[PDB]
């Protein structure tokens, strides 16, 4: 289930404000 939003939310979220 949910893992397969989540961790790709949250890895593209990062990646997004992690970015500069």
């Amino acid at each position: 289930h949910s893992k397969g939003l989540q961790i790709l939310g949250r890895t593209l979220k990062a990646s997004m404000r992690e970015l500069g």
